[PDB]
């Protein structure tokens, strides 16, 4: 529906989000 | 409707947030 | 109404962090 | 009503990240 | 409710998140 | 059901932010 597809999309961004957090990790890393 | 719109609102952001992060971690990574 | 409202207000405070992260970046840039 | 008081205390949280991510920035400079 | 305990788990882990940016807020000026 | 599920994938999403911020803040100490 409507409400569930939007936050479908959310939860995607999220990950991404995590995603992003992880890179920023591994450059702090060397 | 107003909350389905509303959520992709908050799903828009979320993925300018992720856009932003991604630069941060190539900023570092460079 | 009460959801819809409340959902802007999250939506306003994502705008807001993605607009710290920016400022991060762009220091980490400068 | 459950949903909306829900919804403000995550509206809290965002607040408290937002203010974090203000004291990153000075942190930085 | 469902929903309403689902909220209350977001809530639970964005507060998780700013205690983490706290974190990280001091190991950068300490 | 539809929304409480996604909602729970959300908490989810927001939880490995969490543990990728904790990372970050451990490498910035070493």
């Amino acid at each position: 529906g409507e409400i569930g597809q939007a936050l479908k999309e959310i939860g995607k961004a999220l990950k991404e989000i995590g995603y992003a957090l992880k890179e920023i990790g591994q450059a702090l890393k060397g």
